[PDB]
């Protein structure tokens, strides 16, 4: 009845599509850096993107956005004392409480 | 820093998008029933839809007659859940065979083997 690795397999397939520019329907440029992704995945991970794509503003931190986008497509998030403020700034804008909380733990305990 | 429930949470959000009409860029009718889904998810789960949307090949026309079986297969793509009975297994296997989804095909043969 249940396939325990299905959701991982779907996300891995979405990551591959994204790495090859396939079926990506939104792009944006932050500090000259070009990003491309799926509207549906962005809306799945960020309440900001959900409002933007269901209804109808930009950050300045390309390094933070890349790591947050990498998190959406891989479930991995490599936080460090040097990037946590960047990532926290992007995640606050995108209203992603899962990353926001992970940043607070790193900052408060380092 | 790994998030063990992330992929599951993304898929349930995509399922909620599909249950509503949100961000679904693929729509087709089977036996008078309208279906909506994401091309990205269809291509992720079905080799047939991958050939159409990703490989950009000229594929054969959709060959599905059972809307109930298609609903169950689509539900599986977005939930990983599949309720197979002796009454529906023939319907689901025919849908999964056309869509070239070996995970459902294998689960149909196993139930039939009992």
């Amino acid at each position: 009845m249940d396939f325990p690795q299905h959701s991982q397999h779907v996300l891995e397939q979405l990551n591959q599509q994204r790495q090859l520019g396939l079926l990506c329907d939104c792009t944006f440029v932050v500090d000259g850096v070009h990003f491309k992704a799926h509207k549906a995945v962005l809306a799945a991970c960020s309440e900001y993107f959900k409002m933007l794509f269901v209804d109808q503003l930009d950050i300045s931190n390309a390094a933070g956005l890349g790591q947050v986008l990498e998190f959406m497509y891989t479930a991995k998030l490599s936080l460090s004392p040097e990037n946590v403020d960047d990532v926290l700034a992007v995640a606050t804008f995108l209203q992603m409480q899962d990353i926001i909380t992970a940043c607070h733990a790193l900052k408060s305990l380092a």
